[PDB]
Order: C-alpha cells, then structure tokens, then sequence
C-alpha cells in the first residue's frame, strides 16, 4: 500500500533525504526550473503533457513554467516536512496523485523524474547514495498510482 | 490586475505577514483544517465545490480533507517566500488563481475565505490588523480570477 512504502523510508533514508534538501530546496525557484528543463531535454516525449505551460523551451523565462516549478519544489517540501509521520505523507501523496492520475500519469512516466534529480543532486555533489534515497521517496508516489 | 495588487503590499503589509505567519505556519495541520472546517461552518453554500473531498464534518478524522489542507498551506507558505519578488509571487498566484478558474470559484467566493483567516489570526491573538494584512495578500488572487 501507500502507507507501506511510506512506513519503509528508514532513519538513514530520511537523513539523506533532509540533507540534499537543505541544499537542493534552497533555491526552489532554480532548482526547480532545472529539473523540469532536464525533464523535457531527456524525455521529450512527455512535453505534449505540459501544453498548458506554453512554450517550454523558454525556460526561466516562462512565467507559467517558473510559477509550476516553484510549486513542484513545494510539494517536495511538504513531503520532506511529513518523513516522520508516515500517515501525514500517505494522504499529502495521495492528494497529489490524484493531480497526475486526472493527467494519466501512470507509476511508469512517473518515474522518469528519477533521471532529472539523480542529476540536479549531481550537479550539488550529491551521489548515488542521494539519488537512491529520492527514488525510494518517488517510489511512495508510485505506489498511489 | 495582478501586478497592481501586488504593489499594494508595502513594507508594513510584508511585515505584518511575515510575524504572524510565523505564529499559524508552525502548525500547517492544525491551522489548515482549521480554516477550513471554518469556511465550511460559516460559508455552508461552498461545502458543494469540494465535493471530492467526502465528508468535510468529520475534519481532521477525514484524509483526504487534511491532504487538502495541509497542501493550502504550502501554498500560503509559498506566497510568504514570494514577497521580496513580485514576479515570482505573480507566477505563483496566477498558477493558484487556474487551479480555482477551471473550478469555477470566483473572485467573490474566494474572497469568503477572509472570515475563516481573521477568526483563526484572532484565536491567536492577532487581530484585526493583521487581518487586513491577509486580506491584501488574497487580494492578489482575486485580481487574477
Ligand atoms: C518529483 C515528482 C513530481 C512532483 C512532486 C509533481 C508535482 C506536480 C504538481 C504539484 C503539479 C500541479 C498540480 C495541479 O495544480 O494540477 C503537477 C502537475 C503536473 N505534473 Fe507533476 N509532479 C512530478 C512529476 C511529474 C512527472 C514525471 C510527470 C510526467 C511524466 C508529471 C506530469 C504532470 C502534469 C501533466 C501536470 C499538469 C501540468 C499542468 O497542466 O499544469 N509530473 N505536478
Ligand atoms: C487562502 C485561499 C486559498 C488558497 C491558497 C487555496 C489553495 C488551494 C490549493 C493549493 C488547492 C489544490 C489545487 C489542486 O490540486 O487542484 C485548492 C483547491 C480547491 N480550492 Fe482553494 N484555496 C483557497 C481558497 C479557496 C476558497 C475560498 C474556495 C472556494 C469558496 C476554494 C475552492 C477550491 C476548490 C473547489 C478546490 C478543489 C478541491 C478538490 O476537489 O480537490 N479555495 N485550493
């Protein structure tokens, strides 16, 4: 279930989850856009599921692709705020699951969110290790849909 | 329009904001099913709009409703961190006013929402001022609906 995978993130999971935050959540507004951007560089054929944003290639300066990056980060931030009580990140999931699942955003597509963090982590130091440790945090997601 | 609104958050206003925020922001739970639960004992004629959500009576008890909730005050959150770049708070305000557009929640009714702000500023012991505060900051939502 949701709450099963929720219920499996262990201390040293959240730790590194909370660590590569503090420094990836900092700047929500550039790390955001970046992972979005890498998102649509390494996986162009799910652009035509963001028509609503505009034109995406114009990065940092599309306000409707900079206002939804911000958010996204916030999401993330609210997910990293509910580690320690497995029963509030189970329903904060699922709300945001149903946003993708009224998309048809399947577990599989999901996932393709992986390849963009494992490299904004990279590009702040953050190894194998970190990128492990959000997949099993995306995984909670997966799990909903 | 947007951008008049938003220039109409001065100094004072961002201040004023920021301090109270401090106080409701630490508990996003508590103080966002609190709004709600308010908005729906005051304002009964909206109860209909959140339909998704079940059965709003039982509150806190009621997952999907807390999900919701806690999530509105990651938006509020993200409207604090917004201030010192009106840009930025535009983008994200006018992401928030499509979420309430496809909706068909307008200006009028989301302005409802100031009654269930200032009770729950005045349970801890902030008042009127800065419920004027907060009503300038919806304000820029409305301009946008
Ligand atoms: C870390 C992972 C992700 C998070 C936290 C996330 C978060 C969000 C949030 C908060 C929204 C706004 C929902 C709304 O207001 O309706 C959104 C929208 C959306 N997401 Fe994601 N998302 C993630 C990954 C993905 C992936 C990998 C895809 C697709 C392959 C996807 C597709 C969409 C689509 C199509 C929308 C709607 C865009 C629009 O029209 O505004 N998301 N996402
Ligand atoms: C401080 C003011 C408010 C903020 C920041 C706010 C924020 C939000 C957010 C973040 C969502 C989730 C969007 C999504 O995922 O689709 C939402 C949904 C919603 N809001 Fe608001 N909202 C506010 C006031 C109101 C008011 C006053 C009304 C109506 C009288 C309203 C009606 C709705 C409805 C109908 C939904 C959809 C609920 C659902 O079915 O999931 N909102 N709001």
């Amino acid at each position: 279930s949701v709450y099963d995978a929720a219920a499996q993130l262990t201390a040293d999971v959240k730790k590194d989850l909370r660590d590569s935050w503090k420094v990836i959540g900092s700047d929500k507004k550039g790390n955001g856009v970046a992972l979005m951007t890498t998102l649509f560089a390494d996986n162009q054929e799910t652009i035509g599921y963001f028509k609503r944003l505009g034109d995406v290639s114009q990065g940092m300066a599309n306000d409707k692709l900079r206002g939804h990056s911000i958010v996204l980060m916030y999401a993330l931030q609210n997910f990293i705020d509910q580690l320690d009580n497995p029963d509030d990140l189970v329903c904060v999931v699922e709300k945001f699951a149903v946003n993708h699942i009224t998309r048809k955003i399947s577990a599989a597509e999901f996932g393709k969110i992986n390849g963009p963090i494992k490299k904004v982590l990279a590009s702040k130091n953050f190894g194998d290790k970190y990128a492990n440790a959000w997949a099993k945090l995306v995984a909670v997601v997966q799990a909903a849909l």
